[PDB]
């Protein structure tokens, strides 16, 4: 069953936090830990219910997991170590951690089954079973390329060169894990950056793994396989999908003063943060600097009037998970915002386009939802927005649609309420302590 929550009007947030760790960094760190030779020992783990699930898959395959104190230490098999899980991996509401671990375990001599959630289960695989099928795994899926999956890889795997598609970076991840037990030389072309922690952190692992970049922007990467990978200290930096939660509180709240420490600021992440600039938002970067091989900064963000902007297309990679808060953002801002080339916000733990645009209705928002676009005209005031009968905001199973919306009810002339807070867990457990401690009002049934 589910849980509902209201969010009210809040009087100002303040306070100064610390994000919890990076869900994608987090997610490799598992599965690069359990593969490589040795010891990895990580600090700033996430760990929702997500990550929690990448590593019971790697004890499955051998790897042994264990927390000391404030770190994660990963006892790790090898590269082509990894062995035959005895029952099917159970990736619950993760894509993350499903399609990586496809293309990591496929291409073993071995099967493999994937399970999940009623969200995953509903997800596209086809996008990472087709080049599988092309490095020789036989796959069993069910209907639409859904899961469940069993996969059995060949006894030596083909390595492909690979041209993503749509602007994928589990995609890509998918290839290049799997080109670690081929031999040759797998190529992973693609045309439009996305996030690219795959290749720095298995650059870090020991990996020969080289990225080109041309001058029109098209990314070639090539892995050479079954190289040695050797264990790790991984510094996980603070989540900068998680960070846009009380980030947004913060400039549409009146009288907010919000400190994010330690974020994650590589730009494969930051284009909300670029686009509320461009909208009027007063976020001040403090003290950017390296840390365990990233870039990260402290965010301090401030009561801000804004105003609707067009967000273009080629945008879209470096943001795709903050859509659903920058259409409550925008739900504040003086005028339009319009936001194209969001088809793949349709296969998300929820159609994130339709969920979000009714959530925006339900909540008094003009809105017109596209079939790839979204146009979002604001109300400053915040007044008529809300839901003062209590209905409550559909969430689909979708951790960022719960949170979206209770951000709103900060800041709306009537509560907002979502029908379920249980999911929220699976990437931010503390988001309701930490929108708390700030000063949020929301209430859990
Ligand atoms: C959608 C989501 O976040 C995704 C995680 C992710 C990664 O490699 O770590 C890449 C993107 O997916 P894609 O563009 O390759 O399809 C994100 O949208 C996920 O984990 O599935 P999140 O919203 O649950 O964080």
């Amino acid at each position: 069953s589910s849980r509902p929550a209201t969010a009210r009007k809040s009087s100002g947030l303040s306070g100064t936090v610390r994000i919890p760790g990076d869900k994608s960094i987090s997610h490799r760190s598992f599965m690069f830990g359990g593969l490589a030779s040795g010891e990895t020992r990580i600090t700033g783990l996430l760990e929702g219910e997500d990550v929690i699930n990448t590593g019971k898959a790697m004890q499955a395959m051998g790897a042994r997991i264990r927390k000391e104190g404030d770190t994660w230490i990963i006892d790790g098999v090898g590269n082509g170590g990894l062995l035959a899980p005895e029952a099917p991996l159970d990736f619950g509401n993760a894509a993350t951690g499903c399609r990586l671990t496809m293309g990591l375990v496929g291409v073993y001599d071995f099967d493999s089954t994937f399970i999940g959630d009623a969200s995953l289960t509903k997800r596209p695989m086809g996008r990472v079973l087709n080049p599988l099928r092309e490095m020789g795994v036989q796959v069993k899926s069910e209907d639409g390329d859904r899961l469940p999956v069993t996969l059995r890889g060949p006894k030596t795997p083909t390595p492909i060169t690979y041209r993503v598609p749509m602007a994928s970076a589990q995609v890509k991840s998918a290839v290049l894990l799997a080109g670690l037990n081929t031999p040759g030389i797998t190529t992973v072309i693609e045309p439009i950056m996305t996030r690219d922690h795959t290749e720095k952190m298995l650059q870090g692992f020991g990996a020969n793994l080289t990225v080109e970049t041309d001058a029109d922007g098209v990314r070639t990467i090539r892995l050479e396989g079954r190289g040695k990978l050797t264990g790790q200290v991984i510094d996980v930096p603070g989540d900068p999908s998680s960070t846009a939660f009380p980030l947004v509180a913060a400039l549409l709240v009146p009288g907010s003063d919000v400190t994010i420490l330690n974020v994650l600021m590589n730009p494969t992440r930051t284009g909300l943060i670029l686009t509320l600039q461009e909208m009027g938002a007063d976020i001040e970067v403090i003290n950017p600097r390296l840390a365990g091989g990233e870039d990260v900064a402290d965010l301090r963000v401030r009561s801000s009037t804004l105003k609707g902007v067009t967000v273009p297309e080629d945008r879209a990679p470096s943001m795709i998970d903050e859509y659903p808060i920058l259409a409550v953002a925008a739900a504040f801002a003086e005028g339009a915002t319009v936001m194209n080339g969001l088809e793949e916000l349709r296969v998300k733990e929820s159609d994130r386009l339709s969920a979000v645009a009714n959530g925006l209705k339900l909540n008094g928002v003009d809105c017109d939802e596209g079939e790839t676009s979204l146009v979002v005209r604001g109300r400053p005031d915040g007044k008529g927005l809300g839901n003062a009968s209590g209905a409550a905001v559909a969430t689909h199973l979708d951790h960022r649609i719960a949170m979206s919306f209770l951000v709103m009810g900060l800041v709306s002339e009537n509560p907002v309420t979502v029908d379920d807070a249980t999911m929220i867990a699976t990437s931010f457990p503390e988001f309701m302590d930490l929108m708390a401690g700030l000063g949020a009002k929301i209430e859990l049934s």
